[PDB]
């Protein structure tokens, strides 16, 4: 069994990796592997002098505060999204652009940036008067959580990855990672694609070919992007992962229309049970978020990306056709 995995680990570097398979694999821990392999594969372990013990020890504390009886944001997606990001990472437009600390920055925000997601949205949490809502006052209330706790987490025992990073190693990366969670909240979103839209339309390319990125505002934009595409890149993903992803977003949806309806508030959009329309409002999803999404990152690492926003047009095409 550990051969099968370790042959379906050799895809990491490939989009659409079978995550599913993987988290089965290897008995419920997509993350712990694919993270390990990961760093193996780009070298952070020695670059980082992270002692294998802690990397592991700290990767299964982090997988364990993902809820497994949450349908979509649990440690199977947050697998997905490291995957995600690494392989968004390696981009050809994108190649010695990031130093070894901001590679570390964006792999390990991609790995807390749902931890402990309860299963409902931040508008339930406020609606709900959540204890959670009222410790961060309303504002990007998940997403200021996911981030305390995986911080948190690093102080259980052996569980400090970055204990050989020096202070302002430290310092710049927890920014960073900082700056990367709080723009997955997705009433982020479309200040986040306009100013990717205006980045590209200044794009600005060196001799060898590769994205110029000046200062930290521009190379934070396109590490917070990169992030926020990789937690929306279901619908680019070849269709039977797809289809998983969508049938596990509407289980956890329609169970917060269930509580919603229960306690007499109105039913948000896509959650009430006796009036979905699920290939509809993925239809409705891509056209409206997640294409122009991908569509602005492509025109980034043109033509880089052109088999992804492809397979993203004919998934579209498919639910349509539904
Ligand atoms: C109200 O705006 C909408 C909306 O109008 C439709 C939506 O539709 C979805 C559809 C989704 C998924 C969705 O989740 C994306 C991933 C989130 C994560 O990892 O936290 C959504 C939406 O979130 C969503 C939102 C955004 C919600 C809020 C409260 C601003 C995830 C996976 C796939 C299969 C792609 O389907
Ligand atoms: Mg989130
Ligand atoms: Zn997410």
């Amino acid at each position: 069994q550990e051969d099968v995995l370790a042959k379906e680990l050799e895809d990491v570097n490939k989009w659409g990796l079978h995550v599913f398979r993987i988290a089965e694999l290897s008995g419920n821990r997509p993350l712990t592997v694919i993270m390990h392999t990961i760093f193996q594969e780009r070298d952070l372990l020695k670059t980082f002098k992270i002692p294998v013990d802690t990397l592991i020890t700290y990767l299964m504390t982090l997988e364990d505060h993902y809820h497994a009886d949450v349908a979509y944001h649990n440690n199977i997606h947050a697998a997905d999204v490291v995957q995600s990001t690494h392989v968004l990472l390696s981009t050809p437009a994108l190649e010695a652009v990031f130093t070894d600390l901001e590679i570390l920055a964006a792999i390990f925000a991609s790995a807390i940036h749902d931890v402990d997601h309860p299963g409902v949205s931040n508008q339930f949490l406020i609606n709900t008067n959540s204890e959670l809502a009222l410790m961060y006052n309303d504002s990007s209330v998940l997403e200021n959580h996911h981030l305390a706790v995986g911080f948190k987490l690093l102080q259980e025992e052996n569980c400090d990855i970055f204990q050989n990073l020096t202070k302002k190693q430290r310092q710049s990366l927890r920014k960073m990672v900082i700056d990367i969670v709080l723009a997955t909240d997705m009433s982020k979103h479309m200040n986040l694609l306009a100013d990717l839209k205006t980045m590209v339309e200044t794009k600005k390319v060196t001799s060898s070919g590769v994205l110029l990125l000046d200062n930290y505002s521009d190379r934070i934009q396109v590490l917070q992007n990169m992030v926020h595409c990789a937690d929306l890149s279901n619908p680019t993903k070849p269709l039977q992962l797809y289809r998983q992803w969508t049938d596990r977003i509407m289980e956890e949806f329609f169970r917060q229309g269930d509580r919603e309806r229960e306690r007499g508030m109105e039913i948000s959009p896509m959650c009430d049970k006796h009036n979905a329309s699920v290939e509809k409002s993925q239809v409705g999803f891509i056209d409206y978020i997640v294409h122009p999404l991908w569509e602005t990152w492509a025109d980034l690492v043109h033509p880089d990306a052109q088999d992804i926003l492809d397979t993203l047009e004919d998934n579209r095409e498919w639910y349509q056709s539904t």
